[PDB]
């Protein structure tokens, strides 16, 4: 949810930063239009509610002195009043309904770009393997070693989930394990659980409703939608809250499975479950910018104890996107993609979320409430680091060398073998 | 989806079974009724299909001889077995309805009763703490120690879900891992993960559907239900499959959210989602009633090694569920209860999810294939677990002491102490 103050101080800054994500700027035009209506509206109630304020004197003096004209008049004011105050909710309604549809303002660093071409790849670290054999892609890896089963699970759900067997299930809980063991006792994130399952106003919440409703699962009965994130629970923790003076900032890690409706066919790329170990920060708005950089390297240090060769990159203009304001993607190496791809998102959201979900923070007992900053970040999406993994790890006999890191996750294993 | 068959041959048993869960046994006649038309219907149509047999030779016989009549009637014969047939289909699929409907026959051993005071207890393992200070319920020591948030959870999904904070969050997970690891080490268990969300064949495999669909959540545009245990993918793995010579048993393991509608206000006993680590076997027919037992016993170890004392009893016929022919409950004991609460249930459903969901096995290559057997049983449900620990092993200062084969799970801790 954008800060309608923005439209009226800045108006040609904010054309600039919807254009610049190609959205149509002349929405700044329509929500003015609708803004000095409601100006109009109120000030016209004002002058209603004054001479109400005189009429209803002179009635008193009236009584006093001893309507039938004023009486008439006061009912008029009171009718005229009662329909501007709906006339008003209604124009609020209205400009709301198209401010929370519009996607957070880009920040000043963000590059200009129509496609994910035009990110602009800011670090690389590690270097792809070079293979003295043809490489497997990791679908053929988890069928011949039997670390995953998708054909089973097309029975009892559907295309794009999959069953995680023996190694396979122990490596994905391994990975899970490891990865917020690393952001709990090395980056000073707390653990947390979520629910699985939210109402809309949290969906709203974090910026996945009005919009992005089809690209969800919706519990009908219940008014319930599955998460497509950790993000949207962990953010809305503080939903209509005042986070109390010195807890910020607040650091949350956790996984969740994670339920995209997706409205790459082979593999773990995209399903419409996957687990995720999310990292969701709360940060004094002169805090942000500082978090979201050690955010996106807590992101990398899984990448790089993993020994998997990446790429760091800044989301363009025309590819960031809904609630951020300021986007750096990571993207792992992928031998069957002959390319680096996405394994992590982390974003600065600045207020937006925090205006959405009315996620406020005093400095001191005295201090006027403020909005606080929210961040999220993948550390790191589980499917796709199993996925990089194998591939990366794969030896010439088709079997997959475990991490060193994961050894110990992995009751001592140190090799995923051919079945017995 | 019982054998139509002991229908036909035990009704009186059939009537006995039914009558003892405090089933209506008249289902039986309703049955056997619509059976008897249907074996009409077929004989009816078989002796119409043998007229036309001799019908279409006297027009062939004509044909070469030198239709009207024969004609005329081969078409009505045709008319009327395509009658048939829809008839027949019709009654079969309202057969199937009800048959559909009816719980699991019980088994012989299961002791008659009307409600769990007639559950039968068939061991106690330690002894119930005897507390030198007024031990605190769970719902009061996880606020205190900032492990769980139910608030704030209401917050973004309703009642009845909760966050899991910090510690809390992490005996979980330590819980999960020390779970699994127990069935898959000791226990001979194959570790699973599977879909959270499933179709309607694959409920209606299980026995959740068509009877209990109002206490799961369903996602009625993709047509999928949230999973209410694990057991429902879990058992589903083999739908319409015939499971392969020297395969069975196959033993299942692993854990999933748990998703119930529900259709105990403060705490962790019922929530809408819980974590449960679930064990699920096929296995031969002769093989399944020693496979209850082993179950069980692999549920009743993860209590015994965590010191939680508990009570084994058998379900009585009143109280059994619907899927089971025999079902064991683990009840652990819970202070602010001052009583053994349910934290397993361990079943053998026989033949009954695996006729529903077509699960079959072939002793050798030119065997008959044959219905398998299928067990389900918790080990255990992890809120519960966490529950119990938390009541049982709470400090005079409010602190818990983890118990010790979950200390190398928890990074080496040993207490869980109140917020700094
Ligand atoms: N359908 C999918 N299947 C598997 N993994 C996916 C899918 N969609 C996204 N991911 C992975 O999950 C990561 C995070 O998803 S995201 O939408 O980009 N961003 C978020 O969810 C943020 N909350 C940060 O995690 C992606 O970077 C990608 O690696
Ligand atoms: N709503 C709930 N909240 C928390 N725990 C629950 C809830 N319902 C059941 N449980 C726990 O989960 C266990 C298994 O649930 S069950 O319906 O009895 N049986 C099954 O689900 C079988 N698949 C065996 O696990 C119960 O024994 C109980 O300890
Ligand atoms: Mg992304
Ligand atoms: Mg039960």
């Amino acid at each position: 949810m954008l800060d309608i103050r923005l439209f009226r101080n800045e108006p040609d800054t904010v054309k600039s930063k919807i254009e610049l994500r190609g959205d149509d700027p002349k929405v700044v035009d329509e929500i003015l239009e609708l803004d000095e209506q409601r100006r109009k509206l109120i000030s016209a109630t004002e002058e209603m509610k004054a001479r109400r304020n005189k009429v209803s004197e002179e009635i008193a003096l009236k009584k006093r002195n001893k309507a039938d004209d004023v009486i008439a008049e006061m009912r008029t004011l009171g009718d005229d009043i009662k329909e501007k105050d709906s006339q008003l909710n209604e124009i609020d309604n209205k400009m709301t309904g198209i401010l929370c549809r519009i996607p957070n303002l880009i920040s000043d660093d963000v590059p200009q770009g129509e496609s994910d071409e035009d990110n602009v790849e800011v670090k690389k670290w590690g270097t792809p393997r070079e293979f003295s054999f043809e490489p497997k892609a990791h679908w053929d890896i988890v069928e011949e070693l039997k670390m995953a089963d998708f054909d089973r699970a097309a029975k009892v759900s559907g295309a794009r989930f999959v069953y995680l067997t023996n190694e396979g299930a122990q490596l994905e809980r391994a990975l899970m394990n490891y990865m917020i063991t690393k952001h709990t006792t090395q980056h000073g994130y707390t653990e947390m659980m979520v629910p699985q399952l939210v109402n809309a106003d949290t969906m709203y919440g974090t910026g996945q409703l009005p919009k992005f409703e089809e690209d969800l699962f919706k519990v009908e009965k219940e008014g319930l939608y599955t998460i497509p994130t950790a993000e949207v629970p962990l953010t809305n923790f503080y939903r209509n809250e005042i986070i109390q003076p010195g807890v910020l900032p607040e650091k949350f890690t956790g996984q969740s499975a994670c339920f995209r409706s997706e409205a790459d066919t082979r593999g773990l790329i995209r399903l419409h479950q996957f687990d995720k170990v999310e990292m969701v920060r709360f940060e004094q708005p002169e805090d942000s910018w500082n978090a979201l950089e050690e955010m996106t390297t807590n992101a990398e240090a899984i990448l790089e104890e993993l020994g998997l060769p990446y790429r760091r990159v800044i989301l363009c203009t025309g590819d960031i996107g809904f609630s951020a304001s300021k986007t750096y993607d990571l993207e792992v190496w992928l031998p069957s993609y002959n390319d680096y791809k996405e394994i992590s998102s982390c974003s600065n959201c600045t207020d937006f979320q925090a205006r959405r979900a009315n996620i406020r923070f005093k400095r001191d007992k005295a201090a006027k409430p403020e909005l606080a900053h929210t961040l999220n970040g993948s550390g790191l999406a589980v499917g796709r680091t199993f996925a990089a993994i194998v591939e990366n790890y794969q030896n010439e006999d088709g079997t997959v060398t475990i991490p060193e890191a994961l050894v110990p996750f992995m009751g001592g294993k140190t090799q995923i073998s051919k079945p017995v």
